[PDB]
């Protein structure tokens, strides 16, 4: 029941990858390029 959420990630691998902007693996603290552990 819980898998994707909302990758509003503006990182460098989130802005170019729109295939994970609806199911990324980051919490609600992924709004800055850091240790963003997104999909890949
Ligand atoms: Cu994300
Ligand atoms: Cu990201
Ligand atoms: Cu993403
Ligand atoms: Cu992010
Ligand atoms: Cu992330
Ligand atoms: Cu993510
Ligand atoms: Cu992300």
């Amino acid at each position: 029941q819980n898998e994707g959420h909302e990758c509003q990630c503006q990182c460098g691998s989130c802005k170019n990858n729109e295939q994970c902007q609806k199911s990324c693996s980051c919490p609600t603290g992924c709004n800055s390029d850091d240790k963003c552990p997104c999909g890949n």
